[PDB]
């Protein structure tokens, strides 16, 4: 309520079947936790690092297989002044794993529509957590190792003020503009 | 209430099933109480160990299963004005086992949606002290040991009001933003 | 009502289930009083003995193995102005044993979170009464013995207001703060 | 009312179930009445000598088992001024025996969730009489030749008013704070 | 209502069963009846002899074995201005036998606690009266013939008050504190 | 009402069951009806005779053993402001014998709780009428006989009053305080 923001077989919507019931098979184990690639990480210009979500859904397509998993709302969507948020359940093989909220950013009113599904995809980013996919990015070991040998410290200009801001890039990409 | 704060086949949310009712087979046993390694536990500036709660959910995961385990919600998120907290209870083997507080800072409005997981990991955390996961983390023999060992105390320039404070920081790890 | 606070299959909440039912079977009742070591007996700098509640988690593993106990409350969290306190009751084996009263102190608001988990901790070391475990705790003569040949007692300057007060403190550690 | 107080499969709260229905076994009536060794029998200054608690755990546990009894609250607890009490049933075997009323003194507010569990302790020792526990701490003759043969007479400081008052003490013992 | 006094499987509150309906097995008469000792027969300095209630509780324990017998309230505890009173029934293996009405005196608001207990032993005092327990000490031939041989009449000195009061006492017993 | 006073299986309180029902068997029969010796007759200084409800007891107890017989209220406990009463009926191998009323005299207030009892004792000693217990008492005859063979008559100094009473007493008793 304190947020400055207002609302916009088995019912998924309000079920617990399946929370923790059983484990899977074991090749889904094997493939949950497959090392993930040193070159497809990514980074924010101010120095977090982090893996594209379609990536999220190619390892959950390759370990539940298409259609043996999925998200479910979980409460109305409340949209904030300056974001919108909304809570999602993952489901897979008919069993309720998990229940994250996600979020996502938006600065103008038009922005809504794009950004609520935004949010969903973070959702999905979040519950993976539970699965171990993309432990590494949690790692301090990692993130720390990863960004001494695979990501370089350059200032740019950002634009909007003309400032010299020193920013996070990986050694082969190249600036994206909210800068240069 | 007198916290500064406002509400944001088994019904896990309210059930008590299966707590304390029978226990588990004999290598979770052992895997639940494997010594923890010295390199990946990190400590606050404060003089305050911990581990990284990627870990816990690692080796939840190694010990029950993917699927195998989850966090339900046992009450509704309670906001302060300077943290948020929630509890949650920790289901395993379709079996209830604790329920915890988990808490969490933020310093913005647009930081509650992401703070509210944070805490969720916090209760985690908190709930796999039952499990005797992370027991060392709370020996003082252990936590003085470790902080005599592997890790050194050194002044740190801390940013915003140009102080120079004495920190703990672990013998291979370097200094991070609240100071420095 | 004089207390200056507020409130914040088996349903265990209320139920009195199994309570003083039969008798645990022999390597429990073995090691339930298995002798504590006294190196990892620790000692307020006021005079007072007492085990780290890691340990009490540690024996009930031990004793009943993970997920072969619980802790469930039984009162709604009553927050006085100076501490936290709730009642806890100790399940093992699906049987109910006993039910206490645990409290812990804050200082701050910030702190009821972190400190209504803190009195959960307390509540089992309590409880455990019941099981005899951690016996010699309470015995005097136990007590005088360990803090004749294992304690010594010397001086120390309280910070906060430049005081000498002698403490007691082992043979081993060194002094903590709230203190020097 | 008068007191100048306020509150603060079988349901033990309220069943009547067992009392005095059927005797106990051969061993629990020996080992039940076994006779309690003088050196671990205590005495307050005023003169009045006394069992510890965990003595009487130990013994409860020594003739039912770990989880073969328990204590199960008869009443509200009723808070008075200066003291705590509450009504305490003992439960054994699935056999309810007698209901006592246990009282503990406490001097702050603070102090009613350390004295409200002390008060339970005291039920238990006054519930144990049913049981035969402990008989010769209530014969005086036990009393006088125990005070005569195994205690000692001393003036002590009474350090809050600087009196000196003659209290009674165990002939190994020492003098404890709330004197000297 | 004349009383200057506030209240403070078989429901035994009410229940009737058994009174009076079949009689016990040959031992428990024959140790029901076991003659009472010389030396542990007590007297008032009034002149009244007595047997403390412990003997009656291993009396009791003797004939019927622990758990086989029990005392059920049968009224709310009445206290008056300067004395505490309850009902209590006797039972004794799953059968009433009688019910009686204890009292005791308490001098202090805080000491009405401490009298609700003693009142109970009370009852169970006379309550023995209708299993034969102790008839000798209600005999005048007994209680003459021991006040002329087993006991002597002295002056003490009542300290609160420095008067001469002739009072009763053993030929081996000392004076205690109402008096010198 | 006209009374200066207020009040204080089978439903024994109002049922009348067995009553006058079936004779007992022989045995009952012949020590119900056992000569009563002379020596353990008492009688009031004013010139009554009467036997010790102990003897009463110990009849009853001999006649149909422990538990086979009690005593049941009838109706609330009435006092009045120089007495109290109480109708009180006796129960026999589960069997309703008669039902009478029994009174004492109390002198001051915290005398009601102690002459509650004895009332009830003289219910008793008026029951036993039915069952022929103590005819002799009753039998002009033997009150006679009793009192010129075994009896004397003797002025004694009643102290409250300082006056001489010619009063009844047994050749070998003393003197006991209503008087001298």
């Amino acid at each position: 309520s304190k947020l400055g923001g207002t609302p916009l077989d088995i019912d998924w919507y309000t079920s617990w079947y399946g929370l923790g019931m059983k484990p899977f098979e074991a090749k889904v184990q094997k493939d949950l936790i497959e090392p993930l690639d040193p070159k497809d990480i990514e980074i924010k210009p101010d120095g977090l690092i982090y893996l594209p979500e379609i990536k999220y859904r190619r390892i959950l397509n390759k370990a539940f297989g298409a259609g043996g998993w999925g998200l479910v709302p979980r409460s109305q969507t409340i949209v904030t002044s300056k974001l919108v948020t909304r809570e999602y359940g993952l489901i897979c093989h008919g069993q309720l794993i998990s229940v994250a909220r996600g979020e996502q950013d938006y600065f103008n009113e038009a922005g809504i529509p794009t950004a609520t599904e935004g949010c969903k995809s973070n959702a999905l980013m979040r519950c993976c957590k539970d699965l171990g996919v993309g432990s590494e990015l949690w790692d301090p070991v990692f993130i720390k190792k990863f960004k001494v040998d695979h990501c370089t410290e350059k200032f740019v200009e950002h634009v909007t003020t003309k400032r010299k801001k020193k920013i996070w890039l990986r050694k082969d990409r190249q600036v994206e503009y909210p800068y240069k």
